[PDB]
């Protein structure tokens, strides 16, 4: 019936639970709980087309990254999640990537990088340089906001429409 398999991954705390939460179910998560493994299972019109969104929110914290990369296997798009405030963030992206085209064995996988947190002041990571990382990778950059729902619907499409040029 068109399933798209959605992975969210990136660093602990950048706010992989809270965008994906935001989508599925229209509210901010103020608090830190983190994830081991969890998905989300949503039916959306996105350009038309009737589908099923399954959304697998990955472990970003190393103690709770057990079999992470067996989850991974499944995806048919990666939301590459940093977060603006939190410079490390951005710079592991590099290692999440890498690890997406080791489980996918694939160096064309649909991606889309996203700078979350972007109603938050202390920003470290300029949109430019976010701008100029994906442009290396050939993918789109989406600043979102869990917080105020800014971008949210936009970078999750986005991977769909990015998956449907696959
Ligand atoms: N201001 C603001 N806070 C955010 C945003 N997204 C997440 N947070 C906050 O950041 C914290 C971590 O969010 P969370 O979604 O749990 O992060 P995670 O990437 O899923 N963590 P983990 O990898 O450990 O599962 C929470 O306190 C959450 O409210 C955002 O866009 N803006
Ligand atoms: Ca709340
Ligand atoms: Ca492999
Ligand atoms: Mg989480
Ligand atoms: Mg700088």
């Amino acid at each position: 019936m068109t399933e798209y398999k959605l992975v969210v991954v990136g660093a602990g705390g950048v706010g992989k639970s809270a965008l994906t939460i935001q989508l599925i179910q229209n509210h901010f998560v103020d608090e830190y709980d983190p994830t081991i493994e969890d998905s989300y299972r949503k039916q959306v019109v996105i350009d038309g087309e009737t589908c099923l969104l399954d959304i697998l929110d990955t472990a970003g914290q190393e103690e709770y990254s057990a079999m992470r990369d067996q989850y991974m296997r499944t995806g048919e798009g990666f939301l590459c999640v940093f977060a603006i405030n939190n410079t490390k963030s951005f710079e592991d992206i590099h290692q999440y990537r890498e690890q997406i085209k080791r489980v996918k064995d694939s160096d064309d996988v649909p991606m889309v990088l996203v700078g979350n947190k972007c109603d938050l002041a202390a920003r470290t990571v300029e949109s430019r340089q976010a701008q100029d990382l994906a442009r290396s990778y050939g993918i789109p950059y989406i600043e979102t906001s869990a917080k105020t729902r800014q971008g949210v619907e936009d970078a999750f499409y986005t991977l769909v429409r990015e998956i449907r040029q696959h």
